[PDB]
């Protein structure tokens, strides 16, 4: 009975958010241990551990993105896993932000898993600290190993940059473009004051995704791509579940998330924000 529906949405947030987010907590803490006893053995392998960037975010083999082998089994390996969207088990790609010596592997992903579409949710540097690699290029073309990106364009806006690239892959000269939604405005710490801006955000990224091949899975990360971005991948599963079911079910959305990657929805804090999320769609629907 995680299953809310819509109509009965805003009581259940209201008795949730009693007692200083007391039943939020509850359904928070209670899926603290979920998924994390799933063997994450690629991930500890010698070899690959550099390759992660947080030794404590990484990716379950059950749901690990596995890359072309070349020389070696371990070059497999990126720290990033499948999660299940609202229509797939692989709509989305969640993954940390590049490091210095993955970003050939980050493209190698982005070429081989069919990505025309990543969600950043991490400025590259935030408080000082390296969260990301600026992994893209500008308008001059970049070769990350086998493969070319060049920008094709930028917008920015305060909220967000939205850039567009084409991805070459230069041993075959296939290509095909590759936006992406650089949301730059999340607040160095906490969630973002309101939801307005990340769910329109969302829309621009469906809006866009509406555009694109079949199995192709949205690449969404921050740091370690599991707080922000299973919070935006849950949004955007919540959206569709109001939409297509008129209920919500946000346990069973990070639950599922959980048992695809370590700490999707990494804070309590982004668990009620997803909770206001579903409110503001709801309230949001006239
Ligand atoms: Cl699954």
């Amino acid at each position: 009975s995680k299953l809310i529906r819509v109509e009965n949405f805003e009581a259940y947030f209201k008795k949730q958010q009693a007692d200083s987010n007391c039943g939020f907590a509850e359904e928070y803490e209670d899926l603290k241990l979920i998924g994390i006893s799933l063997p994450k053995y690629a991930a500890e392998i010698a070899e690959n551990r550099g390759k992660n960037r947080y030794n404590n975010v990484l990716p379950y083999d059950i749901s690990r993105v596995k890359l072309s082998v070349q020389t070696h089994s371990t070059d497999d390996y990126i720290n990033a896993n499948y999660m299940p969207g609202y229509h797939s088990k692989k709509d989305f790609i969640a993954t940390q932000g590049p490091l210095p010596n993955t970003l050939k592997d980050f493209w190698r992903m982005v070429w081989e898993k069919n990505v025309y579409a990543i969600v950043m949710l991490t400025k590259c540097v935030e408080q000082g600290r390296t969260k990301c690699e600026e992994y893209w290029p500008s308008k001059q073309a970049q070769d990350y190993g086998d493969i070319t990106v060049a920008m094709t364009s930028e917008v920015v806006l305060p909220e967000w940059t939205i850039r567009d690239f084409v991805v070459k892959n230069m041993q075959s000269s296939e290509s095909h473009p590759l936006r992406q939604f650089h949301f730059t405005s999340w607040p160095d710490h906490g969630v973002p004051d309101t939801t307005d801006l990340l769910i329109n955000f969302r829309y621009l990224v469906r809006d866009y995704m509406k555009q694109i091949p079949p199995e192709s899975p949205i690449l969404v990360h921050c740091s370690a791509g599991v707080g922000r971005t299973g919070t935006f991948i849950a949004i955007d599963r919540l959206i569709y579940q109001i939409e297509n079911e008129n209920t919500v079910d946000v346990y069973g959305i990070v639950y599922d998330l959980r048992m695809h990657r370590p700490l999707m929805v990494q804070t309590e804090d982004q668990y009620v924000f997803l909770n206001q999320c579903v409110l503001d769609i709801i309230r949001a629907q006239k």
